[PDB]
């Protein structure tokens, strides 16, 4: 079945829909403190993204084993520190591992705040750092990336590659890190248990486990970024793990920040059919019953609250509902309300090439394809300069 | 909405591959050898799977719903029998839905009376030709309850209209019981909650509440019968309400006793696209999904073990799966065997008007269309005697 042809790109042919009310609790309480927020509505929205949308991730005890296997305080010509970090995913040494590359910048006064990425590519492709070889190539995704500014805002960036975590196709999760945490008589996932993007979410945060114990890193300023299917999965880490200080969602659309009742360009159905790995069994239920979702995408947005995130759209990316991302933040509002911070700062979606970051939510939609170009990061480093300075 | 009876395979050499869940191994893979695990683990493992994933949750009561007798004809069918009609509020306001159970007990039988509860389409006035009620037509539905056959038995029938707990149609369940065990932040039932099917069952649930408190009727001998959705909702009532005596099953089919991974005549898509009201939203999830089943039908009638159940396919009735049905029968028999019993008695699917009930679980596939006959009733009432006479 091809999704393509049944895509709606037409906004005065978007259905009528009603959001869920983010602010009402399902036995019907009001909340109009952040006590309330916090203490009842807030477990109850994160119980329903885990159970019926990204699946539950294990909840582990003890932090799992780090090794730091090579150190560089002189690399970039000594511009940066690069360290490799090996993190175990289990407790089986020979089981997966993410490699992490973590570059700090040398030279500058008090901990480091880092971008944790989660790349489509090895490590290799962030920057053409002659120190590393390819067996496509190296620096090759050094545009999504852009090293240098971040150097220069006096900010790391650590990434690693989500292959690491869970190979990025349905082979109904035999491979990757889903095999090592079933039961005896499990073949796999419960229809509530993590599907690939939880699984990349979770690897975000073992990567955390890590930069909290780096002396030079600061772990109360730790962005995550990720962009299209990794933007789904870097809000989903900052929902789902609070230590992250700020998110960037680089045109997360459809299952990201999007609203999901628009059913505009890609949709629930396109989205697990073609991607059945991806969110959990129970998802499914909401094929072409967007209607009967519990939740929508602004309530994910408002998992963050009261921390800082960013929304990116291209003009292009008609498939992501650029319109729906910026409502998606919309119906996020009345909780960053509750903290006494404002909104985006307008109530259309505003023209391109033009950046509301004024606000807790900062959202622009730029000229071109579905991307991370220069131009985003121009954006990013300024909002991340209102909060790390 | 696609013509689903067009696209199905009913050509049994495209039967796909399939294994079946096993039913006695528990989550963390420990096997069932006795009785115990079954009652103590695996039993509600699976309960909770069907309630979770399929059927949904239906409301735990704290204490029986308010009923009254409005009408009793202690001389009706010429002396036959004793008729009462019991008005059964399911819900704190009494203008909102009750239950209008009918209930016939034959005079001139002594003991407290076995009672088939079965639940119809259509009002009661359609179960018999009773001159003493007024209107389909009267007694248009007699060949599919055969009410003389079970008076005859020494058996009473009570039935009500599954249309009395929730409307038969896709209103977002805004009308029937659904709307009045909503939270006040709530407008839909949960992915875990019940919709129609299970709501139909408890239902039955509210009834088998006032028979139990009726002198004449045997409390520890009712059984429970539907057709087709009916039939599904008679399962589910065996399933989670074990004060069931016996369970028949006509023509339940897919999403009853039928095995889903057979993929044969309707699917669970076919089922949640055109009923999309019949099953809790989590079973949405299956929809051209089988093989990710956490069960299949197989375990659904192992909740009904030790306790009888008659499974009864047409010859005609294709879309049903008459051996996917033959199956879930077979697919029990290991958690019958865990209490000593037999099985059906036959090995593979037998040819049409071949009963076999000397087993807790009966088959036939009879001559005919999709219905409940007269030949269903005679076998029926057959199984009955083995249980509730001696
Ligand atoms: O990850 C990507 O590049 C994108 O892949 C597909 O286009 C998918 O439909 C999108 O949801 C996703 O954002
Ligand atoms: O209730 C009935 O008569 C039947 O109606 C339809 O055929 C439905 O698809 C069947 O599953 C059901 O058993
Ligand atoms: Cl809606
Ligand atoms: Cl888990
Ligand atoms: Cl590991
Ligand atoms: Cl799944
Ligand atoms: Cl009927
Ligand atoms: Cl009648
Ligand atoms: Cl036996």
């Amino acid at each position: 079945k091809d999704y393509a042809k049944l895509a709606n790109y037409d906004e005065s042919k978007v259905p009528q829909y009603t959001l869920p009310s983010v602010l009402m609790c399902h036995d019907g309480e009001m909340v109009q403190t952040k006590e309330q927020w916090e203490q009842k509505r807030r477990p109850e929205i994160l119980n329903l993204f885990t159970t019926y949308m990204f699946g539950k991730a294990p909840v582990l005890k003890h932090k799992l084993p780090c090794t730091v296997s090579r150190i560089n305080e002189k690399a970039l010509n000594g511009r940066a520190t690069r360290k490799e970090i090996t993190i175990q995913l289990t407790d089986d040494p020979q089981g997966p591992h993410i490699d992490l590359q973590l570059y700090l910048p040398n030279h500058v006064s008090g901990k480091i705040p880092v971008f944790l990425g989660i790349s489509f590519m090895p490590n290799y492709t962030i920057y053409d750092d002659p120190d590393l070889s390819v067996p496509s190539f190296r620096g090759s995704m050094d545009k999504s990336w852009q090293l240098d500014k971040i150097l220069e805002h006096g900010y790391g960036l650590a990434t690693f590659c989500y292959n690491d975590v869970d190979p990025d196709f349905d082979d109904d999760f035999q491979n990757g890190v889903h095999p090592y945490y079933y039961e005896k008589g499990q073949n796999f996932p419960d229809p509530d248990q993590w599907g690939s993007i939880a699984a990349w979410a979770w690897g975000m945060s073992r990567a955390m486990d890590y930069l909290e114990t780096d002396k030079k890193v600061d772990a109360k300023k730790v962005a995550v970024i990720g962009h299209s299917r990794l933007g789904k999965t870097a809000v989903w880490a900052g929902a789902s793990d609070p230590r992250f200080a700020l998110v960037i969602s680089g045109n997360s659309g459809c299952c990201g920040v999007a609203i999901s009742r628009r059913c505009f360009g890609e949709t629930v159905e396109a989205m697990n059919v073609r991607f059945p790995h991806w969110f959990c069994g129970n998802y499914k239920q909401f094929n072409d019953r967007e209607k009967y979702l519990p939740f929508d995408q602004h309530e994910l947005v408002a998992l963050i609250a009261p921390r800082p995130i960013y929304i990116a759209s291209a003009e292009e990316d008609n498939w992501s509902d650029q319109k729906g991302e910026f409502l998606g933040g919309k119906g996020a509002e009345p909780v960053y309300a509750l903290y006494g911070l404002g909104g985006i700062g307008c109530e259309e979606m505003p023209p391109v090439d033009t950046p509301y970051m004024n606000g807790p939510i900062a959202y622009h939609n730029r000229k071109g394809p579905h991307a991370v170009l220069p131009y985003d990061w121009e954006q990013f480093l300024r909002f991340a300069d209102k909060y790390f300075k």
